[PDB]
């Protein structure tokens, strides 16, 4: 079976974990040894995850963000999946640009949409969208909705 390498990315506390047992089905009730990588099958192929530490950035100044971007020049994922709260674009956005700067394969995952929903706060999907020039899928992970968007975003990501 055909596999493809899969990294997950983003600010602390972004819901990184929350999505990665969504996809993967690990670590049934995390935070206690949580697995970091796993993954899953979709539409005949295999997607291997791996989800990195939360890091505000890419530059060195925390052994998490030198681990995290030796992962991506490195090890070349085929898609890197950059999680986002939507409560929170503009903090995240710092290292959504960077990952784009460095030439990731990249893909938006917007989760805690039922937060913003709550706070009533709007983002415009199609409109963040056309500006990045990336994919968005909007999802909230807690609440298990849009994770299967999410897993086939990625496999047609994965040969864009
Ligand atoms: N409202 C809401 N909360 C969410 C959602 N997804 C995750 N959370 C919450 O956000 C918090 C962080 O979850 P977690 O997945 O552990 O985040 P993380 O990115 O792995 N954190 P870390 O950087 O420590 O590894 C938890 O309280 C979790 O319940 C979501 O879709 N909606
Ligand atoms: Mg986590």
């Amino acid at each position: 079976m055909k596999s493809y390498e899969i990294a997950l990315i983003g600010n602390p506390n972004v819901g990184k974990s929350t999505i990665f047992n969504a996809l993967t089905g690990e670590n049934v009730y995390i935070g206690t040894v949580e697995k970091k990588e796993g993954e899953f099958e979709y539409n005949g192929e295999k997607f291997k995850v791996v989800d990195l530490p939360g890091v505000y950035s890419l530059t060195a100044n925390s052994i998490d963000e030198i681990i995290a971007r030796d992962y991506i020049i490195n090890e070349k994922p085929d898609l890197v999946v950059n999680i986002v709260d939507a409560t929170a674009l503009e903090r995240n956005l710092y290292l959504t640009l960077q990952l784009m700067e460095m030439g990731a394969n990249l893909l938006l995952a917007l989760n805690k949409m039922d937060l913003a929903k709550s706070l009533g706060i709007e983002i415009d999907v199609d409109k963040l969208e056309k500006i990045l020039g990336v994919k968005v899928v909007p999802l909230s992970a807690a609440k298990k909705m849009g994770i299967e968007e999410l897993k086939k975003a990625i496999s047609i990501a994965v040969k864009d």
